[PDB]
């Protein structure tokens, strides 16, 4: 009968949370396990909410793979960089520092400017899996996949493949992401799949409807408040179309009168039905895997 709660493995919680113009919204603070990567709206960050997710994920798996990762690029100190041509486009070190920084992070510009730059322009998108699969294991990220990553032997993509001597393609013990259809599911099994995976240790990203820009949007979804029930009550979440000042946002998950399990920074009403909440994505640390 008590409202029990769990958080991100290595992820504080905030506590400054003060009301806004549309819900509860805790301002980012550095160095607390948490990450809101935030677009400018530059022409080329415009449609990547996923790269963002993703972004916030990797932030997440450089603290949780600090020494592991510092080991690695001694063994292999090839994989520091990223070059196509003459010209270096990236330096996972610089990622690592700049970690902290919602707006001029290295790992998202490298995201905005190198990796994706003409996806936006085109008006497309990308699946933070998809990112994640194509940064640590070097699987290539095709616009014509919309399910999983294709576990199989294949050339490195050259926009990643940093971790690849340990992180492998086509080999199903070496993949970190996975992804779950959310549509139609029930709050008990939406529930139960969120709950498993928060205690499994990993990080959390849920995309949900958007009545603007695409029609899906995905987020970072660090927290959870489960009720005497063991349901889902509320969601605490980074979103990257919100400005650098909002920080974590406390979402109510409830079922909407259309009987979809939804989210939004109102609580579920006769007046508010909130957005349906569509996939989950989660990131394993690979704690087993180095060595």
């Amino acid at each position: 009968q008590g409202p029990t709660s769990i958080w991100t493995k290595g992820v504080t919680p905030p506590t400054n949370f003060i009301e806004g113009t549309d819900g509860s919204h805790a301002p980012y603070i550095a160095n607390q396990g948490w990450y809101d990567i935030t677009k400018t709206f530059n022409g080329k960050d415009d449609l990547l909410s996923a790269a963002a997710t993703a972004g916030n994920m990797l932030h997440w798996w450089f603290d949780q793979n600090k020494n592991q990762i510092e080991g690695y690029l001694t063994e292999h100190p090839e994989k520091q960089a990223i070059i196509f041509n003459g010209e270096q486009m990236f330096d996972v070190k610089e990622a690592i520092s700049t970690k902290d920084r919602q707006l001029d992070s290295k790992l998202f510009e490298y995201f905005k400017e190198k990796a994706f730059p003409t996806l936006s322009a085109r008006r497309r998108g990308v699946f933070p899996d998809h990112v994640i699969d194509m940064f640590i294991n070097g699987y290539r990220l095709s616009l014509d996949n919309y399910d999983k990553t294709p576990v199989k032997e294949g050339n490195k993509d050259l926009r990643g493949g940093i971790f690849d001597q340990v992180f492998t393609r086509g080999d199903q013990s070496k993949l970190l992401t996975n992804r779950y259809n959310l549509r139609t599911k029930t709050i008990n099994e939406i529930s139960q799949l969120i709950k498993q995976e928060l205690i499994a240790g990993k990080a959390l990203a849920i995309s949900h409807t958007y009545n603007n820009i695409g029609i899906s949007h995905v987020i970072n979804l660090w927290g959870a408040d489960f009720n005497s029930e063991g349901n889902l009550e509320a969601i605490y979440v980074t979103d990257s179309d919100s400005n650098a000042s909002i920080g974590m946002k406390k979402y109510y998950v409830g079922v909407n009168s259309a009987g979809e399990v939804a989210v939004s920074s109102k609580k579920i009403d006769s007046e508010h039905l909130g957005a349906a909440a569509l996939g989950l994505y989660t990131l394993s640390a690979g704690q087993g895997i180095w060595h």
